């Protein structure tokens, strides 16, 4: 009834385009399907977005507050280290959000440790991969029941 | 003949999207219109542009070289801390400018103190809200006349 | 035994002692029972350990390797910012761990943004209260089966 | 009426010497008159202070309190980057104020990019010559209308 | 059976769009056609792209993996200092690339020294204007064999 | 009826081991007794505790809460620069504390300047030798009124 | 032949102005009036001094030298973080001083953490208020005797 | 004269995942050859390992009263974090040499920093357990 | 038909106030007649001036533009690392200067390694004690003509 | 008076010394004779130089001033990160120069991202192996043409 | 021709040049001799080289490859902090090395804490005087078996 | 009896070489007879040295120690910012030195503000053109008779 919104940042789109071994066989779609499925099983709405354009997401988020979204679960991808606009969009709207990362952002380049969201997020999950999204949703469904 | 171009960076359109409590409550246009009125009365022809997509903001800056725009007023907001490409635009066409900010950026988080445009612009204003926008237009003019 | 060991860093024994507002009421042993139940519903063993003495924790972490623990869910608390011993213990025993925190670590003093653990954990959940422990228990159980 | 004090930092008493093509036409006098004339238009008894001395300005700020001054407009800046005594007086009397710089102060040497006032100041103006004060004073008045 | 994509980033379209000594006659398209012919002379196919938009360049390089582009010659421009997206875009597809800038990155402001791609390209060529492209292409032609 | 607690950190038990060479013949035992007598002669009860283990001090701090201690006069000594656990212990039991140091800390190494306790202590006495304990006691007694 | 000279930095003249607790009723004179009193019952003389000018306190400290002041109790206020002149003044005349701050300096802005005087004072009291002066004086009595 | 060898936390793990990560060598092994090195030089050397700082602190206070002359310490992890260990060492004022099995400089930067190094007589890192012997050979030559 | 002013910053008047050296009796007094003499012996005009008051020193150089002058030799002392008011005071009058210091700036505390006057001076001199002044003067004299 | 001088810095002699692939088989010798052959078709005279001592490179640069070398193509190697002396030399003689590196320098240790040279060069090439030099040449060879006339 | 090659950097040739307990009478020669003696005990062939010219050291490292040296014990002295060319010659010939220093570098000045050679050496010794070269040889000797 | 050694770093040999309007024709050679005549005038022995090779300079600082040079005036040039090797050369020989730079190093790139020498130098003089050497020699000259006494 009250919407959850899952936002995917740049390049998440490329997910799965070179299996066998690089996490071969997993795609941004495979992911959207589970989350959508998990959100359904506990009777809640879930919309997924994706663009390699920062202006496209800032847009979506301005719409999310308008579309009544209650809690955003964002995988800002590379934009989390560079976009304060991605931050002032999620704050300016005042929606709660939980930041999600597939990879352990802390285990990669140091410029990846900085984030423009995690501090205003309810929480942050990184490195649990796809399930990160799942748990993020788990906490979200309860967060406001 | 002349043209002033006020551009607004991301999220600025969200002005007034939840009014209580006693905050301020004004929109992106309450100023756009506050400016255009002030523009013509002094014989100069204004122009405004707003997006959350950096590309757009660049092309509008570019096309200004074709157009013959003499000076720009801009509030890149979030972009001032992040886009040099934006910087490359205003220098690429040799169109002077001014940078304005609604909130007093220096009283917020630290990261908001850096600016990729401030140093190039004729000047900067912040913490006075919309009154800076229009304080700027005032200078834009007394320069051309 | 399919042992997973839950470790709680110092001061966590005080959770729930000015009930109404500060942290509210969720006692260490309240979290312990919860984990034990989840642990048993999955037919997976789970001992727990708390101590205000860092060395008690490292002692426990070693004992865990001896005991064949497959993964540690550690809530180092104040030690995530100050303990390399803790990091090197977990890397010494090569027991993969998930770092978990109740409060959103990135929301407090900048000094709590650093972790001598995070970069080498599988992932990090923070700011999601006791559930953090549970999700961590989920990912963990599903990684062992 | 009700008083606004317009404090000037050290060096603004200088002038426009080597006046043609040094950018030194107008003097402090020419800014202090213009403004006091603008406070006349606002029906406020606006007094000014220029001192190359810190201790004269702080003392001034305390007199201002006892004299129930309502808001201070202050162009420290050779004092903006260096003094907290100035800051602690402007807070210790809790009279609101604004910061103004004739030149764009971010277009210069990197160490001008910091201020001990800007953060606890209502707003900041830099870059637009002495037009900047008139902007401050205007604003200050609407702050009393 | 080979293709070379050439990518021009933001503000590269302005070459020769300001006449006299400001980049003179040489247009982005003169560069394009010469390169096209140099390609053809040695029976290689070659395409060119340019956009002030981050997402667009991001998108088209993904199109490249689909189109079988054996190597990208790219002049990111101002996006080398901001976009970790493009870094994940080029890294994502895995199309070896060459960094080309016309001007000399290092003779400028400190933030230009920082590149999100430099450390991942085959090599960089900056400071040699148009000819920079010809060379990259020359090398790109011999690379494939 | 009121209990004041005085907690001495690691290495403080060493007071009086090389008497004339460094500091003086004064001990923890004197400071303690003179402290008790001053409190008996003021109708306050007072207990004391010293330890070289963060856990014990942490532990004691927790018991002071249950014992109804009204205030802790503490000398964390070295823990002050490294223990965010000690900090969280005092925070977790919310017993006002005054941080005392016999030696003047800022006179020493740069790292001794940082402290995880000073910003949460009611006040800090450092460098005035053992009187800083009497003064803390004295102050704590006026506070106990 | 003992005199004690108490110095009060800029703004301390403002103590006890909005007595309805922006901070309490205790005024600068009260402090001196209780200080001179305490001294006498020990047959010690004691003049005191306050000022908002860097120079005044400097000159003043210089006079203490010729006046044969045994010790100095000083509260530099903000000059503590900005004046190396006050520093070189105190080290210049070499009268040991007890740096006293009514407020726990460490609980405020980062720039207040710094101090150009602490590494050079016998000790520091900060955050214990006016009793801090008596304590300084009490310590200052017995050491001088 | 008594040397006292302190091993910080986790050193009790030496040789516990034998396949060429570490190797077969253990801490008791190191102590064994160390006490031996000591007895060969007619020096009493006591060892102490604890994953507990207070234990290590107390030990060095006891070391004062016992009359210990020099401490060879491998604070391991405690190097980059414990100024209490520093103050304890400084407090009883017993000279010490800092030891580290792996080249700390070829790892993570936070490794690079030591709260003891500047006050130790010297430092040895990257030469494996051999460092205790070197430090002990040095320790011994400072007492004889 | 020129003139030369010499400036001394705070604390200099303290020279030679604790008998044997560390400058045993080279007071500031001495250093002035010495510098004055040398100027009256090559026939140049010049006055000396020392103040523990910043504003006074700043004032004093504005009197430099009122009367004369071609070159200024200055030892700010403590105001070198602190004052940018003094810097712009020199640039504004535009009188080229020579920076001088009695002790070796570079050999003291790090904080003293920063000079606000160094990068604009004609040149700097430090560590040559008194004699340093002597050279500054000397370089000027053979520079006017 | 229309020479091009090519300068190789420290360790560049070692090209192809380990024949098997830590790099290929290419030596400085080959790069030069190719450069010289290339300068001949254009009727341009070119010289080359290499040394592992900063001073010697500083000297040869200074010597190019007197030879009337018109443009210097330089691969400074490790020196770009440490030698402000090499820097003040190319600026000393005011000979434009192109900086070339065989490997992509930004793809390694942080310190290796700094350069006391790149900013004052005409352009920089890095990563392209030997061909990086050819481009410098082909570019230089034109460069002699424009910037007339007289 | 030689199995192990010791390198002594600039200024190590100064050892013992000021003998009466401005350090030990121990020369660089004595150190070479001691090492050589020791190497003859393990039937290892050792060569020594010292110079104040980086190029001579680099050329030597190059000659070292073509000679087939197995390990380099190097005390680059000063050059540890500044030479990447030494780095590049050592890596370039791909010969492993142990780094050595006589004094505790960590006890001296901060700029001495940095090293262009430490991270690629097998190990480093410092503070144990000449004994440090011994320990390294003894270490090298064992490895070459 | 009290000899002064003047050391000029790399590139200083280029002085007086795009003559018509830049700097002067004033050569390093020229600056040297000025210092020589200044030293000779005060009864002080003065030597000079310049090399574009650091190792040549460290060597000479070492020779100065055995030469009994009471004080060194050095224009480390670009080396003041890079050679801690030069710094340790000076500290190890424990010869007091004065640092001279022709230009005002603080008015140039940020990297020119860090000196591996200055904090151990008695003093620094920069910006005063070639006369800085003169003022340094000046101090050096009176600095050889001060309170021991005498």
């Amino acid at each position: 009834s009250s919407t959850i919104l899952v936002i995917h940042g740049p390049n998440l789109n490329l997910l799965g385009k070179r299996e066998p071994e690089v996490y071969g066989h997993l795609t941004l779609d495979n992911i959207n399907r589970q989350l959508i499925a998990q959100a359904e099983q506990a009777s809640i709405t879930l919309d997924t977005f994706q663009s390699n354009w920062e202006g496209a997401i800032v847009d979506r988020i301005h719409q999310a507050q308008t579309e009544g979204v209650k809690l955003i679960i964002i995988n800002p991808a590379a934009l989390t280290h560079t976009s304060v606009a991605l931050r002032d969009a999620l704050l300016g709207v005042a929606i709660p959000f939980i930041e999600v990362h597939l990879s352990n952002v802390h285990a990669r380049e140091a410029f990846r440790h900085h984030s423009y969201l995690s501090d205003k997020a309810i929480g942050v999950i990184c490195g649990l991969g796809a399930k990160g999204y799942s748990f993020a949703l788990d906490y979200a469904i309860e967060k406001i029941q």
